[PDB]
């Protein structure tokens, strides 16, 4: 009944989550996806993994074909999409090695194809105005957090827990990302303003991925990996990048376990009313109709 | 002498403002307008109307040819442009069913052709840097406000009236819009930040329409219709939607009355000096000259 | 060992900084630069100048080919780029006639080609994520500031000096620019928000020029001229006073630039140039 797609970011350019059956090349009305897809199973649940940047990480965030990636997963029968993203921290209690199950974002991207619908021949005919106040699938968000608990990963909820209960590495139960266009990182001025706005992390790939998943009627949740992009500040930059990469490798191992546990938890529940509600929200958001 | 163009937004896809005298299928140096232009009279005042999204509302906000629409109206001899827009509220005193005669905006659009001038073969030769501190025609703004008073619609002016005088439904005598690119609505995170910046309403179509009107030497004023896009929060979304659409239908009836009265009020005054000043501001903003 | 490129903004459409020894009518793998590049010398220091908007100021900010301008200077062997920009003030102590040696910015541009690298067939292959926390070359920033001191122009550093040391016209030793896409100026609503964010000046041309210079392994520094774009509040006499002051500001910036080229050539830059190139290599994520 359910099928989980996985969009792997940095650290997942060469997917190896499960015992691979075969790789699959697909075409899409909006172009080719970033790479071939790896098809397999976790339990009795079909799973398919797609590297966001391609196998060698040769595609930058602004040039990723998010429409083709999301539609390819849709056409393969996916009902859910779990995604990863490496990010920088903007707040004290989010430190390298932590994870964030995001629930909000502020969009600073531009020049990317961010909708399936329009009046151009390269899009589906129609005008679609999708509500995005809470842009993720809340059921799928809580499954990622429960998967972390099941794998004995600390979970921190700043609305219900003291800052001393912040035990790293932890999964932050909530968080907002500012998605910048890249490829450059932010200036200190820009980072200060983003921090003053209360944003938790900065990344480059969440939007329009999260928006297109909802346009496709798919349940989408993202888990962000906090890393460190400031090794240029240390005196021994070569040692710093080695230490940050080693911690990032350990973070990828944790996220791999969370993703595998989440796929099983998704396949254990019924999603009939949620999938139907995902499809109806698309229909009701059609202004031309 | 004076000739009033009207750009009808949502709810005005079939404007139906006056008896059609001429129907003009127009071509501009910047492409085709959203639809055929309908020419006629309101009283003794010549008037031209076009629907921003075309018949059937097939054109989303980001793909409207704002240059062709404004240029076509200018080409037919318009001296003024009155425009409508359906918007969502960001502040407590702006309630669905109110109207706003906008006087300010913050631009968050991208990827739209926003100027007639440039160095490319498809633009007018020159470099134009237009002042936009107060981006509307103030005379024409006050015409819309007087038109509302003449049609016995409450007018609330926060500059001179207390919040106790805010009697709904009312026309707000001033207001600022954040224009997002669409087609999606804002996240809660984005709406919270726009509200913290003091913006009154959110829409998707004001920019670059207001900018191009001033580039063309035209007097531009907008009247926003506050409606409700958050029907998903409701227990029975089917019931709220019908209530919101019924309120929106009443709103377009009153906006039609305001537009027709505003056209008559424009025609009752001399605009020689204002038109002359509109044209002179374009010439004085040419940096290449 | 050094060669200084100069990108002249408004007021420098016909630069004329030195005797023209030669001209270079060139194009790049990313298109045509804004105009012919003019080669010469300041003392014994090689210099190249190009007008950002081309002669006659026919190219608006959003259509300037920043990639081609930076690449053409790099192609001629430039090690540094000094750039000028005319800007408006967002804060009370930045008054028309002042200058700013920028050290920060907030980017509100869009639709401009802003990187040499990517997966497109016509770009340099690879994924380049350059750090930009402090986006200018700091050594070159201090050269511009020292050049102003050497030309008898007041310098104001709000980190160490009370506001009583802000004697106009002055070079502000640091400052942030919000770069808007243009061509229109900001609404009062937008200006109020930019001011509340603490930004010092507003312009239209700094980004992506500063980003691409770092991608190219070049030392880049910008000197802004504060002028006044709000004479519509008055009329033609207001404009004439603002234009005369801007003319004087252009003369001052000309003296600053010529002294800066001499100060750059008087020092060794082997280490800094090698660091510029090593930062490009270490920012390649595909490697």
């Amino acid at each position: 009944k359910v099928k989980v797609g996985i969009i792997g970011g940095s650290g997942f350019d060469d997917p190896n989550l499960f015992k691979k059956v075969g790789v699959r090349q697909v075409t899409t009305p909006f172009g080719k996806p970033s790479d071939t897809l790896v098809e397999g199973f976790v339990g009795d649940v079909a799973c398919v993994v797609l590297p966001r940047h391609g196998k060698g990480h040769l595609i930058p965030p602004s040039e990723v074909n998010y429409r083709a990636n999301v539609w390819a997963l849709k056409d393969l029968g996916c009902t859910h999409i779990l995604a990863t993203t490496a990010c920088g921290s903007l707040q004290e209690d989010l430190v390298p090695g932590d994870f964030v199950v995001l629930n909000q974002f502020m969009d600073k991207t531009w020049g990317r194809e961010n909708t399936f619908y329009g009046s151009k021949p390269d899009s589906l005919k129609g005008v679609l105005h999708m509500p995005m106040a809470e842009p993720f699938c809340e059921r799928t968000r809580q499954i990622l957090i429960q998967a972390a608990r099941n794998k004995s990963i600390n979970v921190y909820d700043k609305k219900t827990m003291d800052k001393s209960a912040c035990i790293h590495p932890c999964v932050h139960a909530e968080g907002s990302a500012v998605t910048i266009n890249g490829p450059r990182f932010s200036t200190r001025c820009e980072s200060f303003i983003h921090k003053a706005m209360g944003l938790d992390i900065v990344n480059m790939t969440l939007v329009p991925e999260v928006s297109l998943a909802r346009e496709a009627g798919l349940s989408y949740a993202s888990i962000a990996i906090v890393t460190d992009f400031d090794c240029w500040k240390s005196e021994e930059e070569h040692v710093c990048v080695d230490m940050v990469l080693e911690q990032f490798r350990k973070s990828v191992v944790h996220v791999r376990e969370i993703l595998l546990e989440a796929v099983a938890l998704i396949g254990a529940e019924d999603w009939t009313k949620t999938i139907e509600a995902n499809k109806a929200l698309v229909m009701s958001s059609r202004q031309d109709l």
